[PDB]
């Protein structure tokens, strides 16, 4: 007896790997994100509020009042909002309701650990199409995005504000796409978890330019600082909707209750304290002193206008032996490049504390 | 532009769809099976205890504390355990792991909706083997079972206490289960979420015949009176497991922290405090309860072994123009059937108060 050929797929993401491997070598965890500080009171005291009163199974589209909340942040009507076990589940019932074998997905690289394995138990393929890495960043060639569609091509996967890379999609950039889109009558597929998270101008979403083929991904863990939460959301069509909330219902039915009910609330208030407004804040101030003290170090660093990510080249080494000797833990470039990855080039999370940061550098620092 | 063919199957469920009828009707809903009561303090109390400690991402294949928990309760060591988003992520992940284009999976009858779904999008097909329903009451038949095995056949998919029929498999059946199984060299799948729920005796585990081949499946939500939890867990042979935490790691990445962090704590204040004793005691009530006050009426009952569900017979009747006059919400077994479903076959629901039971039965006499 021997498992399904499938189950090839199954392998340990390289983001948990590094987090043991962190814990065990004492190592400063800049590698898996997730910030280091506690959720906020507010979401915490909503929580709090639901347990001993809404405990038991919730429809699996969501609790309506979690989508009624999800509509006016998005200026649509309850029905095309489908809440997930976490943008982890959005993304895999997606691709799994959008492509299958015969079928082709474009996806940008480098790109979210999730994507091609998603692709892969969906049956569709893999149609790469990597960001150049001019000294002054990294940057979308719609020529070469151009030159990659086909008659198979069935859905494009985009990810704005983009991890691991940084970078907010400019509204000429999104016309090209929404554009390229409705030519060849292909889905569109925006994972934007960290919507709210930018260090520019506020960036236009994708479902602007091609609202009849846009599906728009969410997470409540990358909004709200609780990434153990999984409550994540789909927003598209309508007309497609039920179908997904059919998917989902079979992959594991619906999403914690107690937790949907509490990020129902946190999800308006944070909209009336201005609670995003001082979360970016707070990340610039961590974006600016991590590359700017790496920078001391006279290495290249590549300034993100979004996400709590960064991307820097350290010359001659690699994760494994940067984790145990200067006690740091980074995720490698190879992890988000399907071949050839530009090496030494590693990808800091600064989610964490002024300590924990300061704390890397100065490891960093005396080991030239 | 249109959805990939294989969402034929992504058709909202009837339980969810059910509720939405009946409360929106006004209608007892002793339908879609969650407890009218809250979960015990214990759980409730841990849980507040982890949130603000335990909000960021666990590992995929659990919290090390509940696959700790686990391995306890189930005599294994911490690696043959891996914690999924419920059990019905257990199923699907499962099914997904074991079968795919050209196997086949043998599966009882009547079914728990998910089953064929998880079958049907694993790419494989999924032979039924419906059971017999003797006045005594449901009958399993190792001759059906002994014939359904063809050579495609990858794995069984076994289910005790049986949802909806309230059937636990005595242990010479599961052994001949396993002896079958091991001959064949298949897979079993166990879903075992009633584990605790049973109103005869102590039920020995398929896993206690098979333990190199079968694979587990619990739910946190069935155990502690906290189905929206989200927790549940798949128990079996160590080689095999470093995968199925591969596989939920793509459909969830992995369960809720806190929750997990807290039936962590719940799963042994639970055993300790005579927890699971006490909660077949009150199930056994309503149990009882539910079903005499049926016979009073005249009609064709069931008592379970297991469960809180149980099913009867309602003459000439149906679902939706039930939950419309009687206002009181039922399942039909058509869901669990595939094809011509007896007649008249109704699954209940009695966890619910002891007043919703009677205001139940009440709007049900006076038809
Ligand atoms: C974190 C992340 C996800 C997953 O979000 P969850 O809600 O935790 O499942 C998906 N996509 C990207 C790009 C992410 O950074
Ligand atoms: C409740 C139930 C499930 C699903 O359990 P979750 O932990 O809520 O996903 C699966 N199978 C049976 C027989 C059940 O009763
Ligand atoms: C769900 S694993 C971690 C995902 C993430 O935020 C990362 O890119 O590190
Ligand atoms: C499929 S959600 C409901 C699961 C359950 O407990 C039931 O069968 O009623």
């Amino acid at each position: 007896m021997r498992l399904h050929p499938r189950t090839e797929a199954a392998k340990e993401s390289i983001f948990p790997r590094m987090s043991g491997l962190a814990q065990r070598l004492g190592a400063v965890n800049l590698g898996q994100g997730f910030p280091s500080n506690p959720p906020p009171p507010f979401l915490l005291e909503a929580v709090r509020r639901a347990l001993g009163r809404q405990d038991q199974y919730a429809p699996p589209a969501g609790l309506p009042a979690l989508r009624e909340a999800l509509a006016e942040e998005f200026a649509v009507e309850p029905e095309s909002v489908v809440v997930t076990s976490g943008a982890t589940e959005a993304l895999y019932v997606l691709l799994q309701s959008l492509v299958g074998p015969g079928d082709e997905v474009v996806v940008l690289e480098p790109f979210f650990d999730v994507y091609l394995p998603d692709a892969f138990l969906a049956g569709a393929k893999a149609r790469l199409v990597r960001l150049d890495l001019t000294p002054e960043g990294f940057r979308l060639d719609l020529s070469a995005l151009e030159k990659a569609l086909t008659p198979r091509t069935r859905a494009l996967l985009l990810n704005t504000p983009m991890n691991p890379t940084g970078l907010v999609f400019g509204e000429r950039e999104l016309e090209a796409i929404a554009r390229l889109a409705r030519a060849h009558d292909l889905f569109l597929i925006s994972d934007e978890v960290y919507d709210e998270l930018y260090y520019g101008e506020r960036p236009r979403r994708l479902r602007e330019f091609a609202p009849e083929r846009t599906f728009t991904v969410g997470s409540a863990g990358k909004r709200l600082e609780a990434t153990g939460y999984r409550v994540g959301w789909i927003v598209g069509p309508k007309e497609f909707m039920p179908r997904l909330a059919g998917m989902r219902q079979w992959t594991s039915f619906s999403a914690p209750t107690p937790l949907q009910a509490g990020v129902a609330e946190a999800l308006k208030l944070a909209r009336r304290e201005g609670f995003y407004e001082a979360l970016r804040e707070g990340y610039r101030r961590r974006r600016d002193l991590l590359a700017g003290g790496l920078r001391a170090m006279g290495l290249r660093v590549y300034v993100p206008e979004g996400t709590y990510f960064l991307m820097a080249e350290l010359p001659g080494w690699d994760a494994f032996r940067l984790v145990e000797e200067a006690r740091v833990a980074l995720i490698p470039a190879s992890a988000f490049y399907l071949e050839d990855p530009p090496k030494d080039l590693f990808r800091f999370a600064f989610c964490k504390t002024e300590e924990e940061l300061h704390l890397a550098l100065e490891r960093l620092g005396r080991v030239v």
